[PDB]
Order: C-alpha cells, then structure tokens, then sequence
C-alpha cells in the first residue's frame, strides 16, 4: 500500500548531475569511522552495523571544540593511542570518495 520503491542505486554519470547520489560521498568522512572502531571495540555484524549508524559529528578541525577525541580515548581506551585516533581520520578525507567508488 505504501508510496516508495527504493531498489538498487544506479550512479551512472551521477556524480556530476544529481545531489543524492553524490551527496553520500560528497561527505563520507564520519559515516565510515564507526564501522573502523566497531571492530576495535568488539562489535561485529549488526552490533558493528548499528552502533555505526550513530558515529557522525565531523570533529576536531583546528582548537576549539575536541570532543570526539576525548569520547574515544575512553570509549577505546587500550585499543587506540592519541595519535592513532588523531592522526587517522585525516586521511578518510580520500577514503570517503573511495568506499563508495568501491562499494557502487
């Protein structure tokens, strides 16, 4: 009865027309940082899944906030150095682009 249909996606050419095909990777940089510590912490399959669908905030550009990095030296503590957290999620710049060129 309902008014959807969602299918498979369909990205041919898209990434230079449409916004919301793009918009997934035209962000990206957060969405994916959950589903690196899911792992870290323990959490597999829909207990990585879920607790990856609440890891976006986009944190610690230049001083003046840093939360995220004070959550996860707890959250992760033992398994992430302050330098292991601070200096990966800087490269996931690139990374954002290329999971979904790889994940079409």
């Amino acid at each position: 009865m309902t008014t959807f249909d969602d299918r498979e996606r369909a990205h041919e050419a898209k990434f230079a027309h449409d916004a919301e095909l793009n918009f997934k990777a035209e962000a990206r940089r957060n969405r994916l940082l959950g589903e690196w510590a899911a792992g870290l912490l323990g959490k597999t399959g829909d207990d990585a899944r879920a607790y990856a669908l609440t890891v976006v905030t986009s944190d610690f550009d230049e001083p003046g906030d840093e939360d995220v990095f004070r959550k996860l030296a707890a959250d992760l503590e033992g398994k992430a150095d302050e330098e292991t957290i601070r200096a990966k999620m800087v490269e996931l710049r690139a990374t954002a682009r290329e999971q979904i060129i790889s994940e079409i």
